[PDB]
């Protein structure tokens, strides 16, 4: 229909990709997936509470932190309620449901709901107020809980549109006819590898022929694998060699319909590990890319129990030898009693053997131990990586994810969305899981949209698959969100244009012009006049709605990339703050890497949360919105650590100790408040000391480090260092705020938090190892070597004794004392040659 044809154009503009495009496919896999996803989409729309979906209560069932329980002069805590300048503070119990406070209103002074002042965050549902995320945020910040007596938002605004083995198999060895290669404009050979979970089952090469625009072979490449032995999820990896790899392409030997791939194929190749090297998608640039023409016509002993128990224990990056694999496979029923052995056991399977594969499925039936076990995110995710191409293995991991509460989904989301790059087929248990969790909760859904949209907008390798998952979501989120994302995209597209034009205007030559700041205000006034939405939603903080720009407050930052500095008025008039919303728009670096580091930082804070530690990290908002471009959060009242040095000193290099504490006393209204800033610095520094070290992003210029007037420290621009000696940034100016020029009471405390922190991350070695190895593979293609991945092993000191490693970190701190300003001076010198 005419109104159905227009709905798809609204989807296309939102997605950033035309999903109804068949000009780059050799099968109907994406269409089979659009169609396949219709049922889990309609099933989650129909299953969700309309009243609770509309209000998206953000809650946790995690035990209330020990540090935060102490914040209350226990048992009865007070919160402020508003309703037309009628504001009364009410003492409420932490175990009180919102309704208990709602019916306490009739007694104090239903048809109305408790909403937070300034943001779209309702305190609703049958949950104790201690379990609401906003309340916990306010407690820790030393901030007053302010709510307004709003009315419940209409679930009718969330209105949804109505509309929607293998048998070619025989004993014969598998063969593929390589006809030749063609590019529009040494010697060249083609490599044919049968891959399953990165493990090469069989490898065959061609006779090298002279390098020409049309190379022909007409050769049949018979493999050692029988047609019957081919496992579903296996890839035919075609690679072109000089000995250097030039081009590569993949083709899924078994269909999404379980059919062996028979026929003539002209595959457009990708030009030169990386997750992009795994893609089933062909190159869209059919005009410039090389193509490949192909044809397809077809009781246990103690000494040994000690050995596999030692294997079970070794980290996710320790390789298994044939000895280990054979042992694991033979004593597989024992290995099944230990859930932390499943990644090792499933990597001991001979996937190129139907017999072994069937036995693995027989072994999978007796999942009793696996299912009854407590969900290990580090173990679950380990089975979703590149080493696992089996659908049934991947599903048992996706099964454990079904038990994550919306709080923990939102937490591992980016990495679960990235884990989709490891799936053999477009339709998968994981893709579906992500769809259900998103369609169910607006916060999971809002983030899902941008997370998918970032990859769609800058990867020709996975945009097709990701675009399909997005259309499926967009069709079930509702008209409210469908309108809400529309105004978010309109604002981003306009601003991104402004960002690139102003980057072009500025020379790149160190300093910024008066006419550049004038042209910005002039271009912002043209956007503000008309076309730009009256109000929109902040993509990194969906709670906050941004109204109209503060054109006078907007400027162009004095950096080599020339980013935008934008201030926005809050759309809410209940904003009990004057404060504008500050967003930085920047073209230059891949903010997909900042996004990743920022997410692990959020994980480390949660790891510390369980050990009752708050290390005051500041993982600010950041969304990659397109090719080498995106938006960033402005952390209010913060300044560059180098800019504080550049103030007193005025120029590069001298660097005085006291300067830091000088600015701290300068920017603290009371010495009684300065004592709290000293306290906030001592562990906000400790947090970033540990974190950056573990992730190997500790060697950074003091320009890339910031501090608030309240003394909270934070590292910035992570993609800058990732697009390329000391352990971390601990400098004499920081050591001066502690009282060390030697030991002091604060520096003693710094090390104590550092040791308690480095050891707390170590109790989660395997989680951090998979998150890191996955992050490098799916996000940063520069650092995708065996050696780059293995950094987290040495950093976390795997296998080392708890006391022996506690010394390794205290020794690392001493390398900072050894080298006071040695490389901070070298960095300052380097960034000016
Ligand atoms: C590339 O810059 C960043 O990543 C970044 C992150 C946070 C941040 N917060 C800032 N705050 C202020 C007040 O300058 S500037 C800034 C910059």
């Amino acid at each position: 229909s005419e109104e159905s044809q227009a709905f798809q154009r609204q989807l296309t503009a939102l997605i950033g990709y035309d999903v109804t495009d068949v000009s780059n496919v050799h099968d109907d896999e994406l269409e089979f997936t659009r169609r396949g996803l219709v049922t889990p989409r309609m099933a989650e729309v129909a299953s969700r509470d309309p009243k609770l979906y509309a209000m998206h209560p953000w809650v946790t069932s995690k035990p209330l932190p020990e540090y935060l329980w102490k914040k209350i002069a226990n048992n009865c805590i007070f919160i402020v309620i508003h309703r037309s300048t009628t504001s009364q503070t009410i003492k409420v119990s932490p175990d009180d449901t919102p309704g208990a406070i709602l019916q306490s209103f009739f007694t104090k002074m239903q048809d109305f709901v408790l909403r937070v002042c300034g943001r779209d965050e309702y305190l609703v549902g049958e949950t104790p107020i201690k379990n609401f995320q906003w309340v916990r945020h306010c407690l820790k910040n030393g901030e007053e809980i302010h709510v307004v007596l709003d009315t419940p938002p209409d679930p009718a605004l969330d209105e949804v549109r109505k509309e929607e083995v293998s048998l070619w198999d025989c004993d014969r060895k598998f063969r593929v006819k390589i006809r030749g290669i063609d590019i529009p404009v040494l010697t060249v050979f083609v490599e044919a590898n049968i891959q399953h979970g990165q493990q090469v089952l069989c490898q065959r090469r061609t006779s090298p022929k002279p390098f020409t625009e049309e190379v022909l072979w007409n050769v049949w490449l018979e493999f050692s694998i029988k047609i019957k032995d081919l496992p579903k999820g296996a890839l035919l990896n075609l690679q072109i060699y000089c000995v250097r790899l030039l081009y590569y392409v993949n083709l899924l030997l078994i269909d999404h319909r379980f059919l062996l791939r028979r026929g003539e194929y002209v595959l457009h190749m990708w030009q030169i590990f990386n997750a992009d090297k795994l893609t089933s998608a062909t190159n869209p640039d059919k005009e410039n890319s090389m193509s490949i023409s192909i044809l397809l016509d077809n009781e246990m002993p103690n000494q040994l129990r000690k050995q596999l128990e030692a294997i079970i224990a070794t980290d996710p990056l320790n390789p298994l030898t044939a000895e280990d694999k054979e042992l694991l496979w033979h004593f597989r029923y024992e290995s099944l009693k230990h859930p932390k052995a499943y990644p090792k056991l499933f990597s001991s399977v001979k996937w190129g053997q139907q017999e072994i594969v069937a036995k693995t499925y027989q072994l999978l039936a007796r999942r009793e131990v696996w299912d009854q076990s407590a969900l290990d995110v580090g173990l679950t995710m380990q089975l979703l990586d590149c080493n696992f191409s089996d659908e049934n293995v991947r599903a048992i991991a996706v099964q454990k994810l079904e038990s994550l509460e919306d709080d923990d989904v939102l937490h591992y989301l980016l990495q679960l969305v990235q884990a989709v790059k490891f799936e053999p087929y477009h339709d998968s248990a994981l893709a579906r899981f992500l769809l259900k969790r998103g369609l169910r909760n607006k916060r999971i859904g809002h983030f899902l949209f941008w997370f998918l949209r970032s990859e769609i907008a800058q990867s020709r390798h996975y945009q097709q698959r990701f675009a399909v998952i997005l259309e499926a979501y967009l069709r079930g989120c509702g008209t409210a969100m469908l309108h809400d994302f529309t105004q978010q995209v309109q604002v981003i597209e306009m601003l991104q244009k402004v960002t690139l034009d102003i980057k072009s205007l500025s020379a790149e030559k160190y300093d910024v012009s008066s006419q550049v700041i004038s042209q910005l205000k002039q271009k912002l006034e043209n956007l503000q006049n008309s076309q730009l939405p009256e109000s929109f939603r902040v993509p990194y903080d969906p709670g906050l709605k941004a109204g109209a720009l503060a054109i006078e407050k907007c400027k162009v930052m004095a950096s080599k990339k020339k980013p935008l500095w934008l201030e926005f008025k809050c759309a809410d008039p209940t904003a009990l703050s004057n404060e504008t919303i500050g967003i930085i728009f920047k073209h230059g670096d891949d903010l997909r890497q900042d996004m990743l580091i920022l997410q692990i930082l959020r994980i480390m804070e949660s790891i510390w949360e369980t050990e009752s530690l708050d290390l005051c990290l500041l993982p600010y908002g950041c969304i990659s919105t397109g090719d080498k471009i995106g938006m960033i959060e402005i952390v209010k009242d913060a300044t560059t650590i180098a800019k504080i040095q550049q103030s007193t000193v005025g120029n590069t290099g001298a660097f005085k100790d006291e300067v830091l504490n000088h600015w701290l006393k300068e920017k603290s209204p009371t010495e009684e408040k300065f004592q709290a800033a000293v306290e906030r610095f001592v562990y906000s520094c400790a947090g970033y000391c540990v974190a950056t070290f573990v992730l190997g992003i500790g060697d950074r210029h003091n320009d890339n480090i910031m501090i608030t007037e309240t003394g909270n420290l934070f590292h910035i621009d992570f993609g800058h260092i990732l697009g390329n000696r000391v352990p971390f940034v601990l400098t004499p100016d920081f050591l001066f705020v502690m009282g060390t020029s030697k030991t002091s009471p604060h520096f003693q405390k710094f090390q104590d938090i550092c040791v308690k922190a480095y050891l707390a991350l170590r109790h989660h070695t395997n989680l951090l190892i998979i998150l890191f190895s996955m992050m490098l593979m799916t996000g940063m293609p520069q650092l995708t070597s065996k050696e780059d991945i293995e950094y987290i092993r040495d950093a976390l000191t795997v296998g080392k004794n708890e006391e022996d490693a506690k010394k390794y970190f205290l020794d690392q701190i001493e390398v900072c004392r050894d080298k006071g300003w040695t490389v901070q001076f070298n960095w300052f010198l380097h960034l000016v040659l």
